[PDB]
């Protein structure tokens, strides 16, 4: 019943979004939005929780982590269970998806969760281009005379672009409410592709906000009894 949102920000062409277990960028306008994005709620009563891989948790600064605000989730494979409180804020899972079916259990949740956002990181977005409903995608360009970030980690976008439509056209409606981003929607060819999304300048960079969402399916099979 609840949605799961990929969240990532990746630069363009090769979607790269990770080098030596760093971002390769610090960008306040895009982590602001990240941190906006999954705080707000559209119901003040519920949180979102995000997910994310042992690594991702590592690399937040320790004064800033568990992120405020949002139930953590943090999967390791030697950790003990798929879903077990280990301190105020975080809890600990040894499977992304035995996790994803805890946390949707209404028992559990009592409906007061209103999404799951998937936080990264690269190992993380791999396994979950079939679990994600949505992806929120921050394009990033280097800007002419900036020089391209050197990088280690990619999202699969082979794999994003055969599951997934590029539906920023609702990104704005699909965001919590009470967001409120600077730029208009904007269509712009870089590099050849086709950028969509609300645009931002920051540093050396440009960057779009963009929302990808499930291609329709066709009905081969529904489970009967
Ligand atoms: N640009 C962006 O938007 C973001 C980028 N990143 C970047 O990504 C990089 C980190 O990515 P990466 O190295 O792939 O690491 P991840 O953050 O994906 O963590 C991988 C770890 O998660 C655990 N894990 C993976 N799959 C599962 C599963 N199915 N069940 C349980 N545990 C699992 C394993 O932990 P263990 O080894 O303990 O078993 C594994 O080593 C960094 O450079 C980071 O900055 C991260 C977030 C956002
Ligand atoms: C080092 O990486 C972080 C640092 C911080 C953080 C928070 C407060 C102060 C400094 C860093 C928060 C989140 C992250 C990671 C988990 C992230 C991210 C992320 C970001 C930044 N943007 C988008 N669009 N999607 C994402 N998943
Ligand atoms: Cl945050
Ligand atoms: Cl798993
Ligand atoms: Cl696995």
């Amino acid at each position: 019943k609840v949605p799961v949102v990929g969240i990532v920000a990746a630069l363009l062409p090769e979607m790269g979004i990770g080098f030596q277990g760093n971002l390769p960028w610090r960008l306040a306008k895009e982590m602001k939005y990240f941190r906006e994005v999954t705080t707000l709620t559209n119901d003040n009563s519920k949180q979102n929780v995000v997910i994310m891989g042992r690594k991702t948790w590592e690399s937040i600064p320790q004064k800033f982590r568990p992120l405020p605000k949002r139930i953590n989730v943090v999967v390791s494979r030697s950790f003990d269970g798929e879903l077990r409180k280990v301190e105020d804020g975080i809890y600990h899972s040894n499977s992304l998806r035995n996790c994803l079916t805890a946390l949707q259990s209404s028992l559990a949740n009592e409906n007061k969760i209103e999404r799951i956002y998937i936080i990264g990181g690269g190992e993380i977005y791999r396994q979950s281009m079939d679990l994600a409903d949505h992806w929120l995608i921050t394009k990033i360009m280097p800007l002419p005379e900036t020089t391209i970030p050197q990088m280690d980690t990619f999202l699969q976008k082979q794999e994003l672009e055969q599951r997934f439509y590029d539906n920023s056209d609702k990104l704005v409606d699909f965001l919590p409410s009470s967001i409120q981003l600077e730029g208009r929607l904007t269509s712009q060819e870089w590099n050849g592709e086709l950028v969509k999304g609300l645009p931002v300048q920051e540093k050396g960079y440009q960057f779009y906000f963009t929302l990808y969402t499930k291609k329709l399916e066709h009905h081969h099979h529904h489970h009967h009894h």
